[PDB]
């Protein structure tokens, strides 16, 4: 019958015989051990060394397979994807589905994996109550057969499937047949934008209930009106005989301290004519003044559910985390016990290098140590319900979660098409309904989300109802359909911008700012999706965070998102790299747009990731005069573990320091008077930083973190002493090919022919691999790229622009290239015009003036073609001969900065080993800048000036020729880019240009002046 | 949902048509067992969804019904919202859980009383007069069913109509009901009687209640 | 496998391979046929006489049945309820269910009406164009074969289930 009706490819067959669904079970029969948390005898994991088979089809598998194992089979760890393991290829693909789009049907080369276990069952397990098995996650549709016999079927790859094998179970040895299929009409419904894998891939377990069972408990808190006073009301469903002496208690546990409890009989309330529920009972505690829970303080209680006979004999118990909040939306503001949210969000796939879309717990604490140590409050589950204990850690770590449907349709066309469709609702349902029956009781998830990139259809105005019925206590959000339709409680778009509007039709993304006030509107925005932090990215962050501040029902978003989605692969030598679509074979992909990330796969930071914990700190900062003013952005706790370091700074020289503890209570001020600071006769600019810092380690931090920072400039005195005259006066040498400079040890070379420093000398060592020369382009950032590719060109993108305006291509014409002997100097006066078929896009004035004091003053004054795309830089560059370990730089930093990118660096003395200079991005491109430089070190060489640089071992060329870091390799010696200006990075998104006007270099003219010498 | 025809002659006749989903689960217990349960949700949701696909058209269709005497479950706020959503034209009503629930646009009673409140616990039939003006109540009041015309009666018949004709928002009803279900059987010579529940060994019965 | 699934006890299955519902068609080749609403000849009634036999269970259903007319069988006029032709008992029960409460199942004991007939089709028909079976009221629920052949299944007593019977038909008798 199994081959005979395919039920994956019918949307009318998502299940057969399947369980209903509930929230997370352990079955105690201890109420002391569900009260602890403590493991359940009752309660089996599956989580060993299973067998499996691979085959190109459902039509393959041998008749064999159902009664004994087949020696051709391999032992694999599970949970695993295959793919992971090599069996086929894991897929990326963006939007395009991965299969023919003809629904319901799927290929039939649909690569199938054979799982079985053997297994022994305790006879006690059998002589009474109830046997399960519980499928945490198979992807995408399974086949169960227990013992050769069949027991069912499964569809939607993220959330359990449950089957009782009480009847077929024997006590001794038992054999689990799982088949496993890739492609289904459930995977119509699952087109995310990440790679494509499959097989079971989360916990698998075995359940043991009693006949006389729990089986379903709703937990609720309500409150009055300043939170001083809560009822918890729990309803609890049995399974099994109804009995006069059956009971459920329900108590209430903050520690080993039990604060509340109550009692009571079945027998619900009358509903209707036909009476109440018989098999279903409603608890109702008073809790006075609770401890409310937020991300800020998790307090949490414990909820022991018993189901026990009146003189007090235990049946069983279930148990959960109980956070007391109340999430509302008020006069269009959402909030959570009654104060306005600023969600601090980022979107988190599941995602492992190494095991695919398999989590362990380690992983997933990583991650929110991270979040939180990165002043994120939030996570959306994109764009599925998560492993079961994401919201166990959420729970008690604290963070805000969007619990969000398995359901993403972005390939059809249109993209609402099943999702309008009548026939569709039934699959779309149950990945609304058994998600919200699973994680309705978790405190975490305060919105429930209906899905992703679905269009908007009528589906889903039936399910946004179904939910708010069933669970008022939760806005529902949805972003289909132009994030503002009736199926959502929150404007909720993706890469909306702040000030620009992008009128698309139908669809459009309204600035942010504007789309609040639109006639009509009222509800609060929150971006579902903002920031995309794809490679060189987030470039313009800083706007997004001014906006939310001063905008009430701005009330913040979730960052595209959290962790590049590369996986491991290994060369010839066996040595780990970074892969992302196409490197598995996989036709068509979708490349490098897997990776979004604000860390590595690894959890390695991106830079970006610093930028997002400054501008999303909780403490705001204003100085005026010796005061400095300390807002708290903190909604329901004090600062008790938090002290203010100050630092004044004459470029980069410690003057005074000191630290004074806060005390501001939620959204309070509090003044810090700084002391009189000596005024330093030394030149130079004054700078103020400050530091919040955590002297005790918490849950989440060590002692000693660093939460916020903001830096002033203070007093500035202005060198207006000249340096000391020289004795000695350089000689100029003239040829018909070079212009030579000679000084001491010292000797610069000017190429009469290019017009170029080609070389320099100190002691008769070159310096020199390559001239110095302008530059006016970059190795193009993910940003400049966009969705262009050589088969289908977007000549809107940035990088498309240059090349076609032949900036990559240009090359320097010689105008002029005179010498002049001087007084005290040799004055060398250059111009180049770079030009492309005709048409001059720069002309590059410069002098340079060599003293008796050895230093060189480079002029440079640049005129760029109006009508010529705005270049991505304006600066120099050069091969020197030297590699040298260190890199001393007077600037912002420590990390990499870029002018849309720059708040989170301080301005301070840096020193770093030069491969902190390059960020290993696994798409290469530009990378590691510092911008607002006035002084930089390398061996023995100085540039002073007021620039912006990178240094490294890659050439631009390299960076710009190369798809994968792991295929670069260190030139010789060492390439410095030195800009006067250098272009936004952007990132608003990462398929359109989204550098603002502020940072496009439009001025037409530019200066700027440097200062060349020996340290 | 009746025969395509029954429409095609109420559109040329004149008759305004209420059309109504086939879901009554009136002998679960509590009411809304089934339609409170969302595994039920996609065999109700084929009931109401194809019915609208099929009507959409009829003019003399005015008002879609979620079904009858299921209670109110989560199920019937789902489909109100989708024919909300699919058809605007035409306001949605159904009586199950109190007739006057979040899934219907019309205060749609069965044989509430027109001056005498039945107070029944959770499902309260009150005086329809009193219904329209209870605290925050704005909606029309169309009995879905009343008068129960069994037998000798519709005593009281003329009390419904003087208070539809004061009250501007007593918008009427429909009587229970058109037609006695009574079958026809033979006796030994072969003549022809009306016959009603139990007549055929049929058992249990409600005897003549189908009348 | 029909047997063997038991699709009449299993709310999550109310169709196999039944066709989309839509308002009434008749597909007139004719504008002002279709203006005036006569008759259409893409349009065709089955409300003649079948041939119909009654079962105790769909387990009582012999194989036979699917391929050649039961000679037990009677000749019945359809549309009908097979009650009024005295096959069984109409129930008349107000609220309590007629069978016993126990979801999704029913009795094994389940009346089955096993209804056929023999007809031909326009040649036209099997060349090109798309043939469907609409069954404007079935109570409760049903399978469907076509020349031995299973094409569907139905629930809803009360809206029309539609099949597509375009690659089952053949020339001649069906
Ligand atoms: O709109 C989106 O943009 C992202 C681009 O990386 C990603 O595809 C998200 O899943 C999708 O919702
Ligand atoms: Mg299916
Ligand atoms: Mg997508
Ligand atoms: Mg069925
Ligand atoms: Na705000
Ligand atoms: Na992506
Ligand atoms: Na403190
Ligand atoms: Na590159
Ligand atoms: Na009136
Ligand atoms: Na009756």
């Amino acid at each position: 019958v199994v081959l005979q009706r395919r039920d994956w490819e019918n949307p009318g067959v998502t299940q057969l015989n399947r369980l209903a669904a509930h929230p997370p079970f352990a079955s105690w029969r201890n109420s002391e051990e569900a009260r602890t948390d403590r493991p359940s005898q009752q309660l089996r994991s599956l989580n060993g060394e299973w067998r499996f088979a691979w085959f190109p089809a459902p039509e393959a598998v041998p008749e064999s397979w159902l009664e004994c194992d087949l020696p051709e089979a391999d032992t694999v760890v599970v949970p695993s994807n295959w793919q992971m393991h090599g069996y086929d290829a894991p897929i990326y693909t963006n939007v395009t589905y991965p299969i023919t789009v003809n629904p319901p049907f799927v290929p039939t080369e649909n690569p199938t994996g054979c799982y079985s276990l053997t297994f022994n069952v305790d006879e006690s397990w059998l002589q009474e109550g109830q046997t399960r098995i519980i499928f945490d996650g198979v992807n995408s549709a399974f086949h169960l057969w227990c013992n050769g016999r069949w027991v069912g079927y499964g569809q939607d790859s993220r959330l359990p499937s449950e089957f009782d094998l009480s009847a077929f179970l024997r006590a001794g040895e038992n054999r689990l047949a799982v088949m496993v299929l890739r492609w289904s009409d459930g995977s119509y419904l699952e087109d995310q934008d990440m790679w494509r894998m499959s097989g079971i891939f989360r916990d698998v377990s075995l359940l043991h209930k009693p006949t006389t069972q729990i089986s379903d408990f709703h937990v609720a808190t309500r409150f009055n009106d300043d939170f001083s006073r809560a009822v918890l009301e729990a309803e609890v469903q049995m399974c099994g005989e109804l009995r006069d002496y059956l009971r459920v208690t329900v108590s209430l546990w903050q520690g080993e301290t039990q604060v509340a409890s109550g009692t009571a009989p079945f027998g619900g309330e009358i509903i209707d004519e036909r009476g109440g529920y018989a098999d279903r009972v409603t608890l109702r505690l008073n809790v006075e003044n609770p401890k409310l829970w937020s991300a800020e303080i998790p307090n949490l209680y414990r909820a022991v559910v018993e189901l026990h006979t009146a003189d007090g004999t235990l049946i069983e118990a279930e148990a959960c985390d109980v956070g007391f909040r109340e999430v509302r939306i008020e006069n269009g503001l959402l909030l959570l016990n009654g104060k306005p949210l600023l969600i601090r969000g980022v979107n988190r796939h599941e995602h492992h290098p190494l095991h695919g879309q398999v989590m362990d717990e380690q992983t997933m604490v990583q991650d929110i140590l991270l979040m939180k140590q990165n002043n994120f409050n939030a996570v959306r589950c994109s764009h599925y319900p998560n492993h079961p204990l994401w919201y166990t850690l959420c729970d008690r770590y604290g963070l805000y979660v969007v619990d969000e449907a398995n359901i993403e349709t972005h390939g059809m066309v249109p993209m609402n098409r099943l999702t309008d469709d009548p026939r569709w609702l039934p699959a779309m349902s149950e990945r609304v309904t058994r998600m919200v029956q699973r994680d309705r009781n978790h405190p975490s998830v305060i919105i429930w989300s209906l899905g992703n990139e679905s269009g908007h259809g009528a589906n889903h105005d039936a399910l946004y109802r179904w939910i708010k019925s069933v669970d008022p206590s939760r806005p529902v959000q949805y972003e289909g359909g132009g994030a503002d339709t009736t199926a959502t409680d929150i404007i909720c778009p993706m890469y909306a911008r702040v000030d620009e509007d992008q009128p698309f039709p139908a669809v459009p993304k309204w600035s942010i700012k504007k789309w609040l006030s639109l006639p009509g509107e009222t509800r609060p925005l929150i971006l579902c999706e903002y920031a995309h932090a794809m490679g060189n990215s987030l470039g313009g962050f800083a706007k997004y965070w001014q906006a939310f501040r001063q905008y009430p029902r701005l009330q913040g978003g979730f960052v595209w998102d959290w962790v590049d989605q590369s996986l491991i692969k290994y060369d010839e030598n066996g040595n780990p790299w970074s892969a992302y679509g196409g490197d598995f074979g996989d036709t068509p992909n979708d490349r490098q747009f897997c990776m979004n990330g604000l860390v590595f796969a690894d959890r390695t930071p991106h830079p970006a990731l610093t930028e997002a914990k400054h501008q999303q700190q909780f403490f705001q900062f204003r100085l005026s005069g010796q005061t400095i003013e300390v807002t708290s952005e903190y909604l329901f706790r004090h600062s008790d573990n938090e002290l203010l370091h100050w630092m004044v700074a004459l470029d980069g020289k410690p003057l005074a320091s000191g630290e004074v503890p806060l005390d501001v209570a939620p959204q309070g001020k509090q003044l810090i008077e700084l002391p009189e600071l000596p005024q330093p006769e030394s030149a130079g600019q004054l700078w103020l930083t400050v530091r919040v810092v955590q002297p005790n380690a918490t849950a989440w931090s060590e002692a000693g973190h660093i939460s916020a920072w903001q830096q002033w400039r203070l007093a500035e005195n202005l060198s207006v002493t000249l340096p000391a005259a020289s004795h000695a006066i350089p000689h100029l040498t003239t040829s018909e090919m070079d212009f030579c400079i000679e000084l001491g040890n010292k000797r610069w070379q000017f190429n009469r022919q290019s017009g170029f420093l080609s070389q320099m000398w100190i002691g008769d060592k070159k310096q020199l691999l390559t001239p110095l020369r302008d530059q006016f382009t970059r190795a193009p950032l993910d940003n400049d790229i966009g969705v262009t590719e050589a088969t289908r060109i977007d000549p809107n993108a940035w990088v498309e622009r240059w090349k076609a305006a032949g900036h990559y291509q240009a090359e320097a014409a010689l105008l002029q290239c005179t010498a002049d002997t001087l007084a005290d100097a040799v004055l060398i006066t250059t111009a180049h015009a770079w030009q492309h078929q005709g048409k001059t896009l720069f002309i590059s004035r410069k002098t340079y003036r060599i003293d008796g004091s050895g230093q060189m003053a480079i002029t440079v004054d640049v005129e760029v073609a109006s009508d010529t795309p705005h270049p991505a830089r304006i600066g120099l560059n050069c091969q020197l001969a030297q590699v040298a370990e260190r890199v001393n730089w007077l600037g912002l930093g420590p990390q990499e900065n870029y002018p849309d990118r720059l708040t989170a660096a301080c301005f301070d003395r840096w020193d770093l080993p030069l491969s902190d200079m390059y960020t290993p991005y696994v798409f290469p491109s530009e990378n590691g800048l510092r911008c607002g430089t006035r002084e930089l070190n390398y061996g023995p060489h100085q540039w002073r000036g007021d620039f912006q640089f990178n240094i490294s071992r890659y050439s631009q060329q390299q960076l710009m020729e190369t798809s994968h870091r792991h295929l670069l390799h260190a030139e010789e010696g060492t390439w410095l880019n030195i800009d006067g200006f250098h272009m936004g990075i952007g990132g608003d998104d990462s398929w359109s240009p989204s550098v603002s006007a502020e940072f496009q270099l439009s001025a037409g003219r530019y200066h700027y002046q440097l200062v060349w010498c020996q340290k």
